[PDB]
């Protein structure tokens, strides 16, 4: 048991609940075991694992050798995660606290994250149909899906951006989700390291969000999808794209990108917010690009490599 976290004992509310530390499901520590790292995330490393044949689980783990503000911060990660109930959000299969080093468990998603599977998995001359349009707009309509009900819920996300979205598998049938709420527990809680190539005019000059600045950060998101995973604004450094934005300055289109799609991009970029469509006409517009044969008839463009 924590003594910080039991001193504080901050309430967490969302949707008109409140739940607190008492409420994640504790999974006694002998049941769950832990099988290979899988990278850098939240908190650091994170883990493959197994609870209780078994449940397959991501592992976060909190380092033992961190402040009381890290320990507040994940336990906050925990409440937040464990309160969202949709398929396009990875679930919480429950937490670990009672002993160290405490772990926060996850649905496991064997795709990875989706700008380094959409960099990996690029059409090339030994994998020449790896990926089409539709897999892009399927992965676009199950984030947009994900946004859609964290703005009937009230939720701001503030850092929709592919590096935080992941996949369910790396084969047909993937499913992407949004998978890190670090950005939005920060501020539930309370510069070099914002998101600034995610964020809409009115955030760095004001400080002013809403769920539109969800929909300017959705709107370069599908750049990046579209894109096959490049770095938003090409050649341009934070203060050169925040000086660009405020200006008027929008992305062309990537390569090869319908311009249907690009119509998305660029109704998502509009400079009020006001103009900016909601989560529920951004699905109805990639259902309309899902279903128009120009569209999903044309060729992503193949990176030269070799045939092995
Ligand atoms: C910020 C957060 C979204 N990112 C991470 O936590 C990173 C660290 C874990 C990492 N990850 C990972 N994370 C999670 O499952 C996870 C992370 C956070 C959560 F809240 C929930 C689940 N699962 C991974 C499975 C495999 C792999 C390895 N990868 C599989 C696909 C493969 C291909 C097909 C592209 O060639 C290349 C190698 C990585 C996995 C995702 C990125």
């Amino acid at each position: 048991t924590s003594t910080i976290m039991t001193d504080y004992n901050p309430n967490y509310s969302f949707a008109g609940k409140t739940s607190s530390i008492s409420d994640l499901k504790e999974v006694p520590r002998k049941n769950i075991t832990l099988i290979r790292g899988l990278g850098h995330g939240a908190f650091g490393e994170v883990y493959e694992g197994q609870v209780s044949s078994p449940l397959q689980v991501a592992v976060k783990t909190l380092p033992e050798v961190c402040s009381e503000q890290d320990e507040l911060d994940f336990l906050m990660e925990a409440l937040i995660i464990s309160k969202f109930n949709h398929q396009n959000i990875v679930r919480c299969i429950g937490v670990s606290l009672q002993s160290l080093p405490r772990f926060i468990l996850l649905e496991l998603m064997a795709g990875g994250d989706l700008k380094s599977f959409l960099r990996e998995t690029r059409p090339r001359p030994s994998q020449p149909s790896s990926l089409a349009m539709l897999d892009l707009l399927h992965v676009a309509r199950d984030i947009a899906c994900g946004c859609q009900y964290l703005e009937e819920n009230h939720f701001i996300h503030r850092d929709i951006a592919a590096r935080n979205c992941l996949l369910t598998c790396p084969g047909p049938g993937r499913v992407a989700k949004i998978g890190d709420f670090g950005m939005a527990r920060d501020i539930y809680r309370a510069c070099a390291m914002l998101p600034v190539k995610w964020m809409p005019p009115e955030a760095f000059m004001e400080g002013i969000f809403t769920s539109k600045t969800d929909t300017w950060s959705f709107g370069v998101l599908l750049w990046e999808i579209f894109s096959l995973g490049y770095m938003p604004y090409p050649s341009k450094s934070n203060q050169e794209v925040l000086e660009f934005v405020t200006s008027g300055g929008r992305m062309d289109p990537p390569k090869n990108c319908p311009g249907p799609v690009y119509r998305i991009m660029t109704q998502c970029w509009q400079h009020q917010p006001e103009d900016r469509p909601n989560f529920a006409i951004i699905l109805e517009r990639i259902e309309y690009c899902t279903q128009d044969p120009d569209v999903i008839n044309t060729a992503l463009p193949i990176e030269y490599g070799p045939l092995v």
